[PDB]
């Protein structure tokens, strides 16, 4: 199921190209896929309510864990697999376990994926959004996961699907347009915003409610 779609996207992300100002793409359905493989399959089973979507993995410890937003601590203990995103998947994974106890109440009706897998790098070997890639290059990209991201809500067949920051819920927008389906947004947990360090977790919940999801 989402292990068949997620190899599928690895064999079109494959063919992909990108010059300047990427210098190394890292892919982690490559050299992660026994950690994410573990992730879809324990917790990715059909069917699902809601759906959240981040853009990309964190740099490469994150993106390692094979879990989206993933910290070795939320994987290791509370999932139990093999800066701006360590304080990103703490306060995730934190919230969500505050909200659901066990991981089996919360991906019952929930689950998480990433839109991208990509992890793009510069010279300097700081981090680069596919945002932030020229469009020659993102229409490709974007083709692919939205392909990816269409096969996996016909799959798990979410009433809601929640991007996690702008970009991904415009992805989300653009990629799922003219399926039946609620497409919202919560705000990004990254503490490069001031607006999340007031209080990420209230802020989110009550997103969250204004789009009739009981977290």
């Amino acid at each position: 199921g989402l292990a068949a779609i997620s190899d599928a996207l690895a064999a079109d992300l494959a063919g992909l190209s990108f010059s300047s100002p990427v210098a190394h793409v890292y892919n982690p359905l490559l050299y992660a896929r026994e950690p994410h493989v573990a992730y879809l399959s324990r917790f990715g089973s059909p069917p699902k309510e809601v759906l959240f979507v981040g853009m990309n993995p964190g740099p490469w410890p994150m993106a390692q864990t094979g879990v989206p937003f993933g910290e070795v601590a939320v994987v290791t203990e509370w999932l139990g697999i093999n800066r701006r995103s360590e304080v990103s998947g703490r306060r995730l994974w934190g919230f969500i376990r505050e909200r659901f106890g066990t991981p089996e109440r919360f991906f019952a009706r929930f689950f998480v994926a990433n839109y991208c897998p990509l992890l793009f790098l510069t010279a300097e070997g700081g981090n680069i959004t596919p945002d932030k890639l020229r469009r020659g290059e993102q229409e490709p990209l974007f083709a692919a996961c939205d392909l990816a991201l269409r096969r996996t809500v016909v799959l798990l067949r979410p009433r809601v699907v929640i991007g996690v920051g702008a970009f991904a819920e415009a992805r989300c927008h653009e990629a799922l347009e003219g399926f039946d389906v609620e497409v919202g947004r919560i705000i990004h947990p990254s503490p490069a915003s001031p607006a999340a360090n007031r209080d990420w977790a209230g802020t989110a919940l009550r997103q969250l409610a204004e789009l009739g999801v009981d977290f």
